[PDB]
């Protein structure tokens, strides 16, 4: 599977039939007929104690892994009944800056979309939860061309060393509240994980509030490579899924 004409999207349902499941993502935001709920508490997101690990591209996007051992990194509250911890963050971004993101609101499209990817600890293990209807909860930020990211930096720099697939490096003391906009007012749904397997184990948390990355700073997360290290260069863009039909589901605001 890939991102590819041969291996993209449309290709998916072939290996994992669920791909057509009823709760699938991303999907399309409609902020009209979005439900204000209000028994919504706010979220909770503590990441004070957070311990990244490593980076690396794993041949469909760069990825920031964390010890998730211990409630370090966690994410409660919102629409959530425990505690979730944080594994794992990665990126999607397009070709063009009119283009990238997975989730839209009201059709709209971003330069580019976060996943930060948490599991429910009642389950143990990662592993454990992608068995359960309520294992994960991933909070997607929405990025825009603007001013410079700070907090992303970090992240811009090291790229360098993981080009291509399967490269890895230390990636230490990195601290992913820089990552963060202002407001953490959001949406939230229920989902699936935007890439094969596929599993419908998520519940969706969407930041209304897009962070800005500069222009520079895009142009460099557009310099990955699918391929591995030998092999004809794929550039690493439009690594992202189409929105999938919402079907039975409603997707509730935080926010009025
Ligand atoms: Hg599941
Ligand atoms: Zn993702």
């Amino acid at each position: 599977w890939g991102y590819g004409k041969h291996n993209g999207p449309e290709h998916w349902h072939k290996d994992f039939p669920i791909a057509k499941g009823e709760r699938q993502s991303p999907v399309d935001i409609d902020t009209h007929t979005a439900k204000y709920d209000p028994s919504l508490k706010p979220l909770s997101v503590s990441y004070d104690q957070a311990t990244s690990l490593r980076i690396l591209n794993n041949g469909h996007a760069f990825n920031v892994e964390f010890d998730d051992s211990q409630d370090k990194a966690v994410l409660k509250g919102g629409p959530l009944d425990g505690t979730y911890r944080l594994i794992q963050f990665h990126m999607h971004v397009g070709s063009l800056d009119g283009q990238g993101s997975e989730h839209t609101v009201d059709k709209k499209k971003y330069a580019a979309e976060l996943h930060l990817v948490h599991w429910n600890t009642k389950y143990g293990d990662f592993g454990k939860a992608v068995q359960q209807p309520d294992g994960l909860a991933v909070l997607g930020i929405f990025l825009k061309v603007g001013s410079a990211k700070p907090g992303l930096q970090k992240v811009v720099d090291v790229l360098d060393s993981i080009k291509t697939k399967g490269k890895s490096a230390d990636f230490t003391n990195f601290d992913p509240r820089g990552l963060l906009p202002e407001s953490l007012d959001y949406w939230t749904y229920p989902g699936s994980l935007t890439t094969p397997p596929l599993l419908e184990c998520v519940t969706w948390i969407v930041l209304k509030e897009p962070i800005s990355v500069s222009s520079e700073q895009v142009l460099k997360f557009r310099k990955l490579n699918f391929n591995g290290e030998g092999e004809p260069e794929e550039l690493m863009v439009d690594n992202w899924r189409p929105a999938q039909p919402l079907k039975n589901r409603q997707i509730k605001a935080s926010f009025k």
